[PDB]
């Protein structure tokens, strides 16, 4: 059977390999709209849009035709040694012109992980170029997600991404997760929470030596780490501290990018003025692996100078700007703009968040959080103590399993279940997502008993 | 114009960004078979198959239809949390069953760089799982190429990949480039050279502490480093040293994989029995970004053990095993098998090397090297000293420029002019590749004026 071949031959990411050898896979055969189907023909709402990525859903014919047209023209070429091609150029133009702050240049990669890894190298290269060889350290946040390379997983602030991998590397620093529900002191306002986080950052910088700190990287809101909306005034006050010590602000838009948070970019939603932006996922609705780094004039000018001094920029991937990946992403962004999906997603997000808010007084519901068309419901064993049932993750695992039984694919992030549907979700589809959440919660409530 | 937008908006890899603002791009518009065409309609033989990658050439309709059929079925899904899909499973099966040594599991990534970076993490994870927490250092070679992440560029042994990037990281060690022509002692045999490299490796291991050395990684034949064929008995003697100290052997097959070297794998051509193999490029003819790690039973078993103890394996990329990329790769490997392209490439490789060897006593030709359908001509200013004409790289750059003028895209690696055509290259086309090399060499010879 296909399931036995999978057990025999594939090591799965983010999977217990031994449990996999026992249970085998859930094989997804096909998709259309917001739905995927297993090999038994059971349909599921992809409430996660795959990996917070499939913006236009699973059967957008314009993307499929854009791939075909590029395949039949030039199915592969590269950008090395002055070589170029139309889809990379037209995508780079569109990305610079739609950027929420003035940007200079695009550098393409296959993945968000490769992109953040590349940003680390580019910042090191830049500060070497500027004669600041000590200005190399990165500050990220607890529960931040920035990818899985040796360097990008050091940026990542999830313990499950570091345990057993001897990470983080030296020079990769973490300050606090900006999650009021978990980290605010008794009675502390959002603004006062934001103050204390800005202080933590300033004190980390002073303790490490400001001359040693190159960059601060953050997702506008934290996706994979639990759909963590920062408190009011966090980004304003954090940026003041960064500008104070000449620290680059990197906006990781891998999940927030292209209409997830109620505006085109999380940088717009949260008032971020980044030096560097990292884009992926909704860039192509994940129909092709592609990510993009936007760098502003000063970062480009320094890198360009050093690329001349050292002969050439000694960096690039075979797939960097792949013509099929760039052609699909270009068409994807045109569809998001032509179909006004940023504003449609904002409207569907209000319906999603209002539907979930009906459960705010459920005895297992600790917090309902969200922004735009991304949300999470964090379950707890006790609302007063905020303590888990048995152990962190026990409720989330059971909930995600029940959701699947009820025909919905969600992702458990500890004891939070996430919602990140395709931007094309309609009103009754949002209603069905909340209904399947409600069934899963009912089952979880009877289970905890 | 398209060229002005390119200059305005794109930072190019492996490009002098200032020179790019001055000269602008060469824009490639379309391709078919072994040919690409610029936006002025000038045709070029892609003698490099893009980046040593486009095995089936630029218009294979079977790959384009395999992509369409997968797009119209399931255009994205992932492999996280037990999720799977048919193309990843059937590709994983094909890869394990064609492996040159017994392999256990496939792990998919988007790129060779991500794959080698992932191998680093998996080896660290494995030795932690086995209770050998000191056994973490990697040994690679000077002029090796393994990618551009912070970790994979530390494995890479080219200075241009490290200079200005604060690389390599600690724990990433380099031993000698196995290039007889450049690094042998005057009058040393290939076998004696192989002995001395094996001694250097043993002495590095002993000097560092054998208990601290996890892995040795090598391309069977070095691609980006200049098509460097190792000396006879190198891989035998290096592996003996590795097995002596319980050091994993990683075969980087990103270029050698799928018929480039005269057999399906460089591991077969060079008698390597690796613990881990890394595959990309010809896997999909670069029609889709995909790479694959093959791990043997012992590597899998230790990772699997720790993945249970820690709840799950905390690693993976969004695109890992992308259904369109895996579907295209699966069809690509079927075509290579059905069209006997490993055998055809071996035949075309003999014709290519014979054609170039007409120039073996040229005053600027220092060495003609390769095997299967990968070759390089290393030009020198002086055959006795092996010294370059003007700065190292001058002849390579001039040759690559002339080749382009004569309708051929080749890559210079210093003064080595490389050949890595699509596997589908025919006998006449090999003839035209060598003809355009000959015109470039004639131009370069008139430019230098060797006299003598
Ligand atoms: C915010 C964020 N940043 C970076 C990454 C890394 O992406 P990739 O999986 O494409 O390597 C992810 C992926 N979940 C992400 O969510
Ligand atoms: C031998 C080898 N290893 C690894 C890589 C890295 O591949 P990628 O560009 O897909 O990251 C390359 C790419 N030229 C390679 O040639």
């Amino acid at each position: 059977s296909l399931a036995e071949k999978d057990i025999q031959y594939q090591l799965h990411p983010y999977t217990n390999a031994r449990l996999h050898q026992e249970l085998g896979p859930l094989i997804i055969e096909r998709g259309q709209g917001i739905y995927v189907y297993d090999d038994q023909g059971k349909g599921y709402i992809e409430a996660m849009a795959g990996l917070m990525s499939v913006a236009l859903g699973f059967s957008n014919q314009r993307l499929i035709k854009a791939a075909e047209q590029q395949f039949n023209t030039l199915p592969f070429y590269h950008l090395l040694n002055h070589k170029s091609h139309r889809p990379s150029i037209e995508l780079a133009e569109k990305l610079i012109e739609m950027a929420p702050v003035p940007m200079s240049k695009v550098f393409f990669t296959n993945s968000g992980s490769e992109a953040n890894d590349t940003v680390v190298k580019f910042v090191w290269y830049l500060n070497n170029a500027l004669g600041k060889p000590a200005k190399k350290k990165f500050i990220s946040r607890v529960n931040g997600y920035h990818g899985v390379t040796v360097a990008s997983a050091s940026l990542t602030g999830l313990p499950g991404n570091q345990r057993g991998f001897d990470l983080p590397l030296p020079g990769f620093l973490h300050v606090g997760c900006p999650h009021h529900y978990r980290f605010a002191l008794a009675g502390e306002s959002e603004e006062h929470f934001a103050d204390r986080l800005a202080v933590e950052l300033e004190q980390k910088i002073l303790a490490e030596g400001p001359e040693t700190i190159a960059a601060f990287i953050g997702e506008p809101l934290m996706g994979a780490g639990g759909v963590i909306v920062p408190p009011r005034t966090y980004w304003e006050k954090i940026q003041k501290v960064c500008r104070k010590y000449d620290i680059l602000v990197i906006a990781d838009e891998v999940i927030c990018g292209f209409g997830r948070t109620g505006q085109m970019f999380g940088s717009q939603t949260f008032g971020i003025q980044p030096d560097i932006m990292v884009l992926s996922k909704q860039l192509s609705s994940s129909y092709q692996p592609i990510a993009a780094i936007l760098i502003n004039a000063p970062v480009f000018e320094g890198i360009a100078d050093q690329s001349q001094a050292l002969g050439a920029l000694g960096h690039g991937f075979t797939g960097s700007g792949h013509p099929v990946a760039t052609a699909v992403a270009l068409e994807n962004l045109k569809i998001i703009e032509e179909e006004s999906l940023v504003e449609h997603a904002a409207q569907m997000g209000q319906l999603l968040r209002s539907g979930l808010q009906h459960f705010i007084d459920h005895p297992l519901v600790g917090e309902i959080r969200g922004c735009g068309l991304i949300a999470a419901v964090e379950l707890v064993g006790d609302r007063v103590s905020k303590a888990p049932y048995q152990a962190l993750g026990t409720l989330g695992r059971y909930m995600a399993g029940r959701a699947q039984e009820h025909g919905m694919i969600t992702l458990a992030m500890g004891d939070a279940v996430a919602f990140c549907p395709p931007l094309i979700v309609n009103e009754q589809e949002v209603g069905m997502i909340v209904e399947r959440f409600a069934r899963a919660l009912d089952d979880t409530t009877q289970w905890v008993g």
